[PDB]
RNA sequence: AGCUGUAAGUAAGCUUUGAUCCAGAGAUUUCCGAAUGGGGAAACCCAGCAUGAGUUAUGUCAUGUUAUCGAUAUGUGAAUACAUAGCAUAUCAGAAGGCACACCCGGAGAACUGAAACAUCUUAGUACCCGGAGGAAGAGAAAGAAAAUUCGAUUCCCUUAGUAGCGGCGAGCGAAAUGGGAAGAGCCCAAACCAACAAGCUUGCUUGUUGGGGUUGUAGGACACUCUACGGAGUUACAAAGGACGACAUUAGACGAAUCAUCUGGAAAGAUGAAUCAAAGAAGGUAAUAAUCCUGUAGUCGAAAAUGUUGUCUCUCUUGAGUGGAUCCUGAGUACGACGGAGCACGUGAAAUUCCGUCGGAAUCUGGGAGGACCAUCUCCUAAGGCUAAAUACUCUCUAGUGACCGAUAGUGAACCAGUACCGUGAGGGAAAGGUGAAAAGCACCCCGGAAGGGGAGUGAAAUAGAACCUGAAACCGUGUGCUUACAAGUAGUCAGAGCCCGUUAAUGGGUGAUGGCGUGCCUUUUGUAGAAUGAACCGGCGAGUUACGAUUUGAUGCAAGGUUAAGCAGUAAAUGUGGAGCCGUAGCGAAAGCGAGUCUGAAUAGGGCGUUUAGUAUUUGGUCGUAGACCCGAAACCAGGUGAUCUACCCUUGGUCAGGUUGAAGUUCAGGUAACACUGAAUGGAGGACCGAACCGACUUACGUUGAAAAGUGAGCGGAUGAACUGAGGGUAGCGGAGAAAUUCCAAUCGAACCUGGAGAUAGCUGGUUCUCUCCGAAAUAGCUUUAGGGCUAGCCUCAAGUGAU
RNA sequence: AUGGUAGGAGAGCGUUCUAAGGGCGUUGAAGCAUGAUCGUAAGGACAUGUGGAGCGCUUAGAAGUGAGAAUGCCGGUGUGAGUAGCGAAAGACGGGUGAGAAUCCCGUCCACCGAUUGACUAAGGUUUCCAGAGGAAGGCUCGUCCGCUCUGGGUUAGUCGGGUCCUAAGCUGAGGCCGACAGGCGUAGGCGAUGGAUAACAGGUUGAUAUUCCUGUACCACCUAUAAUCGUUUUAAUCGAU
RNA sequence: AGAUAGAAAAUAGGUGCCCGUACCGCAAACCGACACAGGUAGUCAAGAUGAGAAUUCUAAGGUGAGCGAGCGAACUCUCGU
RNA sequence: UAGGCCCAAGCGACUGUUUAUCAAAAACACAGGUCUCUGCUAAACCGUAAGGUGAUGUAUAGGGGCUGACGCCUGCCCGGUGCUGGAAGGUUAAGAGGAGUGGUUAGCUUCUGCGAAGCUACGAAUCGAAGCCCCAGUAAACGGCGGCCGUAUAACGGUCCUAAGGUAGCGAAAUUCCUUGUCGGGUAAGUUCCGACCCGCACGAAAGGCGUAACGAUUUGGGCACUGUCUCAACGAGAGACUCGGUGAAAUCAUAGUACCUGUGAAGAUGCAGGUUACCCGCGACAGGACGGAAAGACCCCGUGGAGCUUUACUGUAGCCUGAUAUUGAAAUUCGGCACAGCUUGUACAGGAUAGGUAGGAGCCUUUGAAACGUGAGCGCUAGCUUACGUGGAGGCGCUGGUGGGAUACUACCCUAGCUGUGUUGGCUUUCUAACCCGCACCACUUAUCGUGGUGGGAGACAGUGUCAGGCGGGCAGUUUGAC
RNA sequence: GGCAUAAGGGAGCUUGACUGCGAGACCUACAAGUCGAGCAGGGUCGAAAGACGGACUUAGUGAUCCGGUGGUUCCGCAUG
């Protein structure tokens, strides 16, 4: 999903993303060590490097 | 017992050994198209490998095979020593990719429109873009809702109610609680236990693995207490009986009723006389209208995959072993919240569900935790930790079988040659034309000009019934005959009359055609029109008032102390019957609590407002409003998804073309004046967005063309003509964009934003239209206000109907 | 005593069916189109044509109901004129053929284009090419030609032009990168002529093809036999790079 | 390099696939609704005259124009004085 | 078949380009100027991003703006706006801190507020960067270069206001209203033309000024050649006119046999209604009707009908700056928390015997020592004030009493501090590397510079990216532009 | 338009610059706009009858949302 409006003060509306905080970093995925996009919020408390 | 589709007639065969047909099963199945050997401008080209045939051999041909990720076993294994990847294999090819996008679930998501734009809001989470599955999903055996005395594991589909609420409190949006149909079907990880294995370890333990155990607690288990199992049995699931499993349907289907004769035009199916046999007896199609020719309807037997699918249905079930909840377990970046947003009827907030980013951080029997602001009482869980049921959606046309229906401008664009002629570069757009049979019997035969006629001829019950056998009509238009009719000024008619006729569906009948007076449309729009205001020959598909479904006002009644049915169910797609989990009146008033023939106001019980001093609806059914998009036709435009650079603008790569003349740059070199060669005379040389001018490219003047030869041309002149030249082939840039020596110029004869489809019947306070009836009688026409003022609303002037009744 | 584009309550008709009743009808019954009736209607009961097997009346109900215009649409039809025009250029006569000739064929003379109105090759078009025979239409006539019919047909390559070669611009692209999706970009590699590479000329011949067919003379490749030659097969003229 | 013996050559034999090919083609056959005075890349191009592919006439080769044709004012258009 | 020429002015240097289809030009280009941006993964531009152009370039280069060969030149104003820089003056959002307060509660009297412990809604003392404010610069940046009375800053005087009021050269101009201005030349006659004047409505110096050889299908004036252009006819061909035809269309479909004459219709007249004239029908020769059309007027209105374009119209936004946080680590420096607890003087007419900027302070310290005397902190104009005391000993004081203009008993406690180390908490600036990032170099996969891995180098907790905040934002959008 | 019934100056005060209605009150499309009696019910001036619900009269201004006060009569998230 993750799309949404931005709102201004008279309350208009234009379409808008939310991104994801993605930063590239080396895990261990099965066998190699690989660089990989993964979430801040994913590697606080989900997946070793 | 005939047959050789449609798209007809021979040779023909069959063949009683059963043709042609009709069901079922198989076999063959070129080439293209996820196309997958490689390539490509689909339907083509070019290979390899292995067999095989051929060949002295090649060449040639035939048959197999050759496109990524998963699984079995692996193997090798560069930068860097092994390893593992990767890697190359061998196999199943496993599995991807096939969609009526109608229903369903997701992702992303406009706009014209409404408000008398809108920007909040609405349209609308709509179009249709993308992705999924599919004969669904979601949910779910609950931190489940319900808040009375609870409740129905759920769950999902037809009452409350246009209520509560939301809302520039505008336009508008719009619930749920309290139930019919159908109906439950329960699984995990967690706790400890146990038994093996191995590893650490020092064989103690721990770690982990495999398995039984258990899934809700005002407790489940180790236990701790205590003493039962195939009792029932059960397949849609966890043991399946997979069973002989006891009817798929008794489905292919096919056989299989019963009547009828006579007289007048072809025949009776008009008048006589008869009949039909029971589960059919019922409709409906055939030179004549057979509930008794084709046939069904009734009956019959019924075969492949069938077996109603069951009442033992092998295996095999699970008889439960009762107390406590005391200690452990009950699910992790999580409950749990801040900040931006979305969905919930609810405009994000005072928020009970979801998303991003950040926070963080619980608890255990003295359990904790959760429930539209906080603390005590009620319901829930043992949320997040997890799951998975059926009944529950829906029909291109699948398939077959059927109807105040399409009756063929038709359900269809197309019941014929139809998504075809044709149009467009392409996306795309998109017609016209339908119609024996009584039987071709289709004019043998025969006679005069090719076509076409005139005769006979005919199956011809009837060819002015001749290929226009669906016949077949009209009108416009015709055209050839004739009866009467010829000094004039014309809304062509009407009211006043010599010649010629003569009468049906019958009686001042039926007329026909000559003269003096008088003389303006369906029409529309207007203060006013007949045009010098608009729009117009004939015919016609053929061309302008439903309901989801509401509101309000004008017949009959259950039937009036009175109101039931909506859904549902049973019935032939009817009537009808039934239907209280269910829905207007009999009472009003107040903002409300509340009171009640009254009540509010008032601190009053006061006045005064609004009521009382009977009539409604289970009602159901005949004019006007509302929501629909709403009497019809017509915009400029907006948005979304696509198609277009074969024209033209730039550019990229690779090619081509340019008669002939003239001038004579830089440079060189000799010599008149020549000597400190040196200036300037001559030879040479061949430069240039140079000059003149054909091909080629342009387009300044003019004439001609202008229903052109031509949707931009021809004649005569004219500019450029070795360059910032011209030109071919193959490429590229795309519309919220491109290209532009710049003109709002060009992007397929189109451009202040192309073309096609869709939203879409956009919106149109404007213009035009609005018909077969005829009623009869009856109303006419200004003040006031106006995000808006040639429009609208209320009053006036109204019709119609009741009423009081001197008004 | 008795008008009104806006008004209310009115009696009626074309299509259909119920829901009926009752009729006209295969010695004929229509309907429909031409007939004296009904009439304000709308709408129906007896002489031609039609056929040749379909309709009315009565009562009631339902409306693809409801027919002069909308620069309406069209199955559509047909008018309004012997008018405008017939699309640049030189023809004349004789013969022939025929049902019929300013037109077709043959002849002679004359004329026009001549850096082209000539001759080749591309693109494009796709049977128009060539013979016969009728052209019902076609052609700004006729047929007594082709661009309708029948076939009789008719296109021949080692060397020509393309593919079994090479790459440019571009377009695609395993792995890779990016991106709500769909998808965009991009590596080796592929594909891609307008360029590079590659072997044939003279004569004869048909109604219709020709560097293709036939005749002569050549050239280029590949394969198999044929012989002397090079003879560590390292090297050696040969092989020969990845 | 490397690799094999090892060649080739010159003769004689065989063998040489697929696609196009007709016709129009600066036009009556292509693009232009048309048998349309337009547009359409390249090659060849004889004599006289001339600098010339200019001009005028002509060879070769093509064609008599393509349905329209026969008679004889105003006016209009092209042309000459 | 094959250039007409000369004299004179405008504009534009030139060849070139342009509105396919009414404009070829004086418009665009241009070679030259000049300004400005950009140190390389450049700026700029396309894209959501990756990729890419710039450029296989590197300040003698590349992008943007204005001007437009050449020659002579290019004056004044930096107040306003824009751009640049600086001091940093102040101001702030998201955030961090936590002084304190409400809301609950056994909590306390139980007729009642230490809100205590905790739970909850708040909360200021604050700090917090851009922008904004200020100051400087910049006019080949945007812009501006005068009113006023004297009088057509014309003369020069006055002002006015911010900043200045037009230098050269031109000048009735492609610019001049009055206006055909006036004078001369050219002609018989000159609104144009040329030369001259200056009273420049309203010229003027890179939206350049003045001039200029050559060039032009440019604009404009005069002359010669020459002519049917004109004063002011014949001939040739084609169309037309007569005949034939394979021939045979088109543009209104009230409809109606359709004179010249009225009044007047929705007033310039068929049918709308007094007189005059006219026998029926054709063929060759133009405009009243149709106020023709194949044209539902192209400068009012509708109707918040459309559309395009502009801006200091309203509302937003692509984007751009700047913060805060996440990814996101380590040590040290400086100092906020513990920096503890912190001390004193300087000089002063005035306490009391002359002290520290100073606050709450009519009050504590007060055997937990208060003032002179041997003497002690720092220091002196030797007065002797603040403090710890044994020989002595109850006081010095203090905001106030103040020759005073404030003030030191208790207590921040001190600038004048210097500082010993302290559980540990949180700023600042460096410096480290492991995160992360190099269109970064070499080396292998490789076939391959894409990519992956190894090694060395650069950089580094920044940058980049995510969420939130704030500023700017006709670059782009939707609208409105009241209404009379 | 009125006005000497003052419709100008003094006293006391005050405070009628009153609370609830309105028996019985005109204009007007609508919405809106214009005076007396009764006593809930209490005052001021007057010796008293009485007069007084602003001024000689007629101009001197506004639904939704928001703020504050007061009653007091609603609400419930499960119940309080
Ligand atoms: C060749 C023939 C072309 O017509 C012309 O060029 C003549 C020469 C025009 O003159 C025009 C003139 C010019 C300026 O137009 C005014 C221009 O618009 C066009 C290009 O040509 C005419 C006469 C114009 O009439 C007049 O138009 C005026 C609006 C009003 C005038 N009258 C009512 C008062 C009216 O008669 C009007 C517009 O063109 C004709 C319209 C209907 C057309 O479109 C006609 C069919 C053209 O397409 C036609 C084929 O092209």
């Amino acid at each position: 999903a993750s799309t949404g409006n931005r709102r201004s003060h008279a309350l208009n509306s234009t379409k808008r993303r939310w991104n994801a905080n993605l930063q590239k970093v080396r895990i261990l995925v099965d066998g190699k060590p690989k660089k990989v996009w993964v979430s801040a919020r994913a590697l606080k408390s989900g997946k070793v490097t």
